[PDB]
């Protein structure tokens, strides 16, 4: 009769309707869900950690069993620290599927307790790629269809300065 806690890591740069769907799904089936934002020190994300967490909070705060936290280092260690039952990943048609198996199996070798549990998002979200979203925004196009309003405004606000 133990509580479920799943960790959903990613860069969420920025969060998309697809990510929202997934979290919504996950919130319905796990007791607690942690939206885990990888800082990306060596990665160089467009949006800052604060901006990413803010935007996630805005699109998913209404779910009461959803936490939001940034993290670096090893997902396996974050997993341990958070006393997590499993790491959640999404699985679309566009997904590097062998590349989920590498992640999953290598992490298992680092920690035999590590478990991974994929969910698939509503078919309308099977084709959107944050890379393309960011590119469309950059070229002053409409991303209203692919990300929450808050994110759309973030994009303007990013144009409006330079960082
Ligand atoms: C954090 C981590 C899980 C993320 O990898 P990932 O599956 O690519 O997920 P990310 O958050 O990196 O997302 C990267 C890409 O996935 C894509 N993506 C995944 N789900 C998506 C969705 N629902 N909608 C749109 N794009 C999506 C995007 O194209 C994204 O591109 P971006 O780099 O512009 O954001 C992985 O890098 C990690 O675990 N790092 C921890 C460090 C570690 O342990 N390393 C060794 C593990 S063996």
């Amino acid at each position: 009769m133990s509580k479920t806690r799943v960790i959903y890591p990613g860069t969420f740069d920025p969060i998309t309707n697809g990510h929202v769907d997934l979290v919504t799904r996950a919130s319905r089936m796990f007791d607690e869900v942690v939206v885990a934002i990888a800082i990306g020190h060596h990665k160089n994300p467009l949006f800052s950690l604060e901006e990413r967490v803010a935007l996630a909070q805005s699109s998913l705060g209404h779910l009461s069993n959803v936490e939001f936290v940034g993290f670096d280092g090893l997902l396996v260690n974050f997993f341990k620290e958070q006393k997590a039952t499993a790491v959640l990943r999404g699985l679309r048609a566009v997904s590097d599927f062998e590349y989920e198996f590498q992640l999953a199996n290598m992490n298992r070798q680092l920690d035999p307790h590590f478990e991974a549990v994929f969910l698939t998002p509503s078919e309308q979200y099977s084709f959107i790629s944050s890379t393309l979203i960011r590119e469309i925004a950059r070229l002053k196009g409409d991303v209203t269809k692919f990300v929450p309003q808050a994110v759309v405004e973030a994009f303007e606000r990013k144009h409006q300065q330079g960082w």
